[PDB]
Parts: C-alpha cells; sequence; structure tokens
C-alpha cells in the first residue's frame, strides 16, 4: 500500500513537471529567490517555504513515508502562493490551475 501511494506520489509530480503544464508550473518549479525578485517581505510572510524541486528531493531521499505527508507538502506550496500574493496576481492563477491538476490526480490515491 505504502509503496504504492509514493510511486503515486512520483508520478504526480513528474507529470506537475511535464512540458504540458509547464505555463502554469514554471514559478513552482524552484524555491522563490527572495533577493532576486526583490520580495523583501516574502520571509516575513512565509515561515515555511516549499517548491517542487524541494518535494522531490524529499521523494528521491524517501524523506515522505506516505502521501499524506506528501500531499502536505504541496498543498504548502499552494498556501504560501495563496497567502503572499495577491488574489488577482497571475501567479495566484497559475497556482490555481497547477493545483487543480494535483487535486484531481491525488484524489485517484491507491487507498488500500
Ligand atoms: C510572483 O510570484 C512568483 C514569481 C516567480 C517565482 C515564484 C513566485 C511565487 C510563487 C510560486 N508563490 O509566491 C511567489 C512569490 N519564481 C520566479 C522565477 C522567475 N521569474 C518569476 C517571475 C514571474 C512569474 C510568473 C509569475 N513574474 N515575474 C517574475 C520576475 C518568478
Amino acid at each position: 500500500k505504502v509503496s504504492e501511494q509514493l510511486k503515486c506520489c512520483s508520478g504526480i509530480l513528474k507529470e506537475m513537471f511535464a512540458k504540458k503544464h509547464a505555463a502554469y508550473a514554471w514559478p513552482f518549479y524552484k524555491p522563490v529567490d527572495v533577493e532576486a525578485l526583490g520580495l523583501h517581505d516574502y520571509c516575513d510572510i512565509i515561515k515555511h517555504p516549499m517548491d517542487m524541486s524541494t518535494i522531490k528531493s524529499k521523494l528521491e531521499a524517501r524523506e515522505y513515508r506516505d502521501a499524506q505527508e506528501f500531499g502536505a507538502d504541496v498543498r504548502l506550496m499552494f498556501s504560501n502562493c495563496y497567502k503572499y500574493n495577491p488574489p488577482d496576481h497571475e501567479v495566484v492563477a497559475m497556482a490555481r490551475k497547477l493545483q487543480d491538476v494535483f487535486e484531481m490526480r491525488f484524489a485517484k490515491m491507491p487507498d488500500e
């Protein structure tokens, strides 16, 4: 059950990195570079940054013991985006689209 769940997690993350979703996924590929983007309030607002490359590294290191922990990091990544940015920002619209990709497939997680 757990190994199967973690293969589903790995599949979902590989899809989120696929070219077909890249026009909206790309801001989530790497950690937010606070200095490069001039976001001098980012760390005052976001206490736990997360991004897709960090999630990939944690899967590769077998840090997630089950799908719930993996899902919590994916949601943390999106929640940080919804917390920091104005609700009408282009990046929030991109987040909603990538989160729909994620939620619809994560809902199909094997359950036994
Ligand atoms: C505005 O939010 C981001 C922009 C970029 C990013 C992360 C975020 C981000 C996420 C996710 N959640 O919160 C924040 C903050 N990472 C990049 C790397 C390079 N350029 C860009 C870029 C963009 C992106 C289309 C939105 N607009 N203008 C530039 C300079 C970004």
